[PDB]
């Protein structure tokens, strides 16, 4: 019968052109039909069975039923077995391993059920059983992590979605709760119905892959109103649905904590009552899949989207004690900060006069502007028409807002800032089939959960930002085995093939033990020099006409010595290197505004001998004045400092060229800046691979098991207005600029399209980790 949602409710088949619907989206739409809260949504009696309701006649009025034909008909409560049967609740059962999927007859496949908890800080884990029963079993018995650590900014919407499709926010396009698109010239927002247009989503999202790959998914969505025990009872009830008609992926997710995480923060006592109520929901899906006989097949993965941060209105700074006039810009305000013209026509606008206003005008001050391409490229955003040029990043536990007016204490918990914050991390659990038994892994980025899923249900993951491989660790059986990028360019390996009489670069001069892991492989069609030297070695681009890469090992015992005040400006042409494809100091010395730093530093030199291979013209990189105080500062003083901390380290830099800001390597002609006068181009940050080994009492060139790195992206900028303390020493400010641009060898890797750590003795998925890590120093 048509019209009405008797026998239709919760069908997977939803469509607001026929008929009205009886979905879970119905009420997001304002389309459900006159019988849906009486016959979908029943709440008689309550979602737990009793001893009386043992055995009762059935009342299909009842929100669940206790009647003895429940099972077959896949409507009882989840507590059933528990109160009528004698069984045992879930939480209570030993946790035995599953070393195969004990699945009923009929499933193709384990099902995936993914539960998404918003707001769920990782310090709540730190709660255990006395709270959460439910949860603290899942997460010793399955797969888990310390923290998960979700993308900036670290909200609901950019990190569900993120989850989802496995890119960051400026490759999905939800790149916050709230934006707007200027193609569009429309809002996008939390509330409203601009939401539910598809124009804003990129990606292929995992429902998405599912269904055009045969895989029936249904529905991941849930109307706010449909409490949490209906939304679990429905899934329940799909997985009785015959084989053809039963989908193998469900998404749950739930608005707690985020909401009372908001009132009273995330330290809050009022806190342990919603962290009660969501081990509740959990032991009710747990309870309905073992007395579903499904507790040994299903996979459950438990996870949060982002943390909770003590935030305050008296912690607001505001752009009105900043800038002269606020009327005439738009601001995104809360934990972060995006600041646009508020109207089309506004040449008064002027992006230069608001960063300089907002750039280190007051002591104590809580937040710092960037232009998006400068921003941490460990951030991975600013590649977004949706993201404005003007962002703040704003400081832990604060707020930013244009004025006092827009402001009206109504809150007490936020959330939002840079990903690497502690109360951002979020929480990650793994239990069922696929996912380990009683094992811990590292801490990982919600990024790469993508292709997990889809792993887990033998889907093909559609282009994403994971690298597919570095969560191998996390399942029992892998069916997906990661593969070594293939090397496009073979190097060169040119000997002496020119004299120094050659060479009229107009530059002056008064006169294995360094590849501990392989060179890297080009991934891209180009031509370079291997480049041999007592003290490092470097893969010589003949297009950049400066190095890709060099290579150097520092012992912990290396001394630091200095280059002597006759040799400071020495700079010797290389005899191997065509003078075609070389730099010239006439270009740097012509050019009023560029300087050069080199590469190899020559104060780390095992002999004066051997320091004039430091001077060659193919270990010198253009670097402005500015940035050359944070380039020696790293060479001269930290190298020698991280080589003694962790008993020698293996330094990789090399120059870094993102003109576009999209995180890949540039091509010639994206480079909008040379020397002047020139054809060396300038790189917009230069990076810094440090290798040692985890176990610290083996030297670095001596490592016989898993290596420990870290890596950064420092931005090449002529001046250091970033840093308000660098009118001081260097030991008070260049190492704070370092730690606040930190990265993974895989962001180094997709900017300048190599390939490191490819002889390591190591397996490829660890290696894949390992690339993947993040030093966050937090
Ligand atoms: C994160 O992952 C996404 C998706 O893999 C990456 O974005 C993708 O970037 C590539 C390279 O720029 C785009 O490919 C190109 O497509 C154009 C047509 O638009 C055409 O010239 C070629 O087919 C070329 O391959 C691709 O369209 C784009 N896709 C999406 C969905 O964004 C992104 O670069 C990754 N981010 C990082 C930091 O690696
Ligand atoms: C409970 C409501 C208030 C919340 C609104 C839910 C909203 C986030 C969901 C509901 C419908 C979803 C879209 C739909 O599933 C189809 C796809 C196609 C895919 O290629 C891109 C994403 C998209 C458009 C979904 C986006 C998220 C939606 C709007
Ligand atoms: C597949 C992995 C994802 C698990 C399934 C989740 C659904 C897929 C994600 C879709 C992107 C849009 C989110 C769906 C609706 C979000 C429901 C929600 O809970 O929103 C609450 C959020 O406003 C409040 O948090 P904040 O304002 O950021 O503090
Ligand atoms: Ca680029
Ligand atoms: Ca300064
Ligand atoms: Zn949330």
């Amino acid at each position: 019968i048509s019209g009405s949602c008797k026998g239709r409710c919760f069908e997977l088949q939803e469509a607001g052109p026929p008929d009205c619907r009886c979905d879970n989206l119905c009420k997001s739409y304002t389309s459900c039909c006159h019988d849906f809260d009486e016959l979908c949504l029943k709440t008689a009696r309550g979602w737990e069975c009793t001893k009386d309701r043992c055995g009762e006649v059935r009342n299909e009025e009842n929100a669940c039923h206790c009647s003895e034909d429940c099972l077959a008909r896949g409507d009882c409560c989840t507590n059933y077995q528990v109160v009528c049967k004698g069984e045992s609740h879930w939480v209570d059962d030993d946790c035995e391993e599953i070393k195969a999927a004990e699945c009923p007859a009929g499933f193709v496949r384990p099902p995936l059920i993914i539960f998404s908890v918003d707001g769920f800080r990782a310090s709540y884990m730190k709660k255990g059983s006395k709270v959460m029963p439910n949860i603290e079993k899942l997460r010793s018995c399955g797969t888990h992590s310390p923290y998960m650590r979700p993308v900036y900014p670290t909200k609901t919407f950019p990190n569900l979605y993120t989850l989802a499709t496995g890119l960051y926010p400026e490759s999905h396009g939800i790149v916050g709760n709230s934006m707007y698109d200027p193609v569009f010239d429309a809002t996008f927002h939390l509330r409203g119905r601009e939401k539910f247009n598809h124009r804003w989503w990129g990606g292929q999202p995992l429902w998405i892959t599912a269904t055009k790959q045969g895989v029936k998914a249904g529905t991941f969505f849930w109307s706010v109103v449909i409490p949490h025990e209906r939304r679990i009872l429905t899934i329940l009830q799909w997985l009785t649905l015959p084989d053809h008609e039963r989908p193998s992926v469900y998404a749950f997710y739930s608005e707690q904590p985020d909401f009372s995480g908001h009132k009273y923060g995330p330290f809050g006592p009022e806190m342990t009552n919603p962290l009660r109520e969501i081990d509740k929901i959990v032991g009710q899906l747990m309870d309905g899949l073992k007395q579903l006989k499904l507790h040994r097949c299903v996979n459950v993965i438990f996870v949060g989207d982002h943390g909770m941060e003590d935030v305050t209105c008296d912690r607001t700074e505001f752009l009105s004690n900043y800038l002269t006039n606020v009327d005439d810009i738009t601001l995104v305000p809360g934990t972060l900060g995006r600041i646009r013209s508020k109207f089309s026509n506004n040449a008064k606008y002027d992006p230069k006069a608001i960063i300089a206003a907002l750039t280190c005008k007051k002591p104590d001050q809580h937040f710092k502007p960037y232009l998006k391409q400068h921003l941490p490229k460990r951030l991975h955003y600013a590649n977004n028409r949706r993201i404005e040029d003007i962002h703040l990043l704003v400081e832990r536990r604060w707020h930013v807002a244009r004025k006092p007016l827009d402001y009206k204490c109504f809150f007490q918990g936020d959330h939002g800032f840079d990903n690497k914050v502690n109360s951002m991390q979020t929480v990650f659990v793994g239990y069922g089939s696929t996912f380990k038994y009683k094992t811990k892994v590292p801490p990982f980025e919600n990024i790469e959960l993508y292709n997990v899923m889809c792993d887990l249900l033998g889907l093909k993951p559609a282009p994403n930002n994971g690298t597919h491989g570095s969560l191998n660790h996390l399942l029992r059986t892998n069916t997906f085995r990661p593969t070594m990028p293939e090397e496009v360019t073979r190097p060169n390996y040119p000997g002496i093939m020119y004299l120094q009489s050659d060479f009229d670069l107009g530059c002056t001069c008064d006169d294995e033990r360094h590849l501990l892991y392989g060179r890297p492989a080009v991934l891209y069609r180009t031509r370079y020099d291997i480049l041999y030297h007592t003290d490092f070695e470097s893969g010589y681009s003949e297009i950049f006409l400066m190095p890709l890469w060099t290579s150097y090992t520092v012992s912990k015992q290396a001394e630091v010595s200095s280059v002597p005040d006759h040799l400071t400006s020495c700079v010797r042409p290389d005899v191997r290197v065509s003078p075609s494809f070389s730099q010239n100091c006439l270009a740097y010395k012509n050019d009023k505004q560029m300087s050069y730093g080199f590469l190899f530093p020559p104060y780390l030199s095992s002999s004066p001998e051997a320091k004039y291979d430091a001077f060659l013209v193919t270990n010198m990189v253009p670097m402005y004045p500015a940035f050359k105080r944070v380039w020696n500062y790293f060479q001269r003083v930290l190298v020698k400092k991280y080589a003694s901390e962790r008993n020698g380290v293996n330094v990789i830099s090399g120059p870094i060229f993102d003109y576009d800001y999209d995180g890949l390597h540039d091509t010639e002609d994206k480079i909008k800046q040379y020397v002047e006068g020139s054809s060396i181009p300038v790189p917009t940050h230069y990076y810094s691979i440090i290798t040692s080994c985890l176990d610290f009492t083996q030297p670095a060139d001596k490592c016989d098991g898993p290596l420990s790195v870290s890596s950064f992206i420092l931005p090449h900028r002529p001046d250091n207005e970033e840093s308000c303390n660098s009118s001081e020493d260097e030991s008070k400010w260049v190492e704070e600029l370092m730690k606040m641009h930190t990265a993974r060898v895989r962001d180094i890797e997709h900017l300048t399209s190599l390939d490191f750590f490819r002889k390591t003795s190591r397996s490829y998925p660890e290696i894949l980790t390992l690339k993947t890590y993040l030093h966050t120093y937090e």
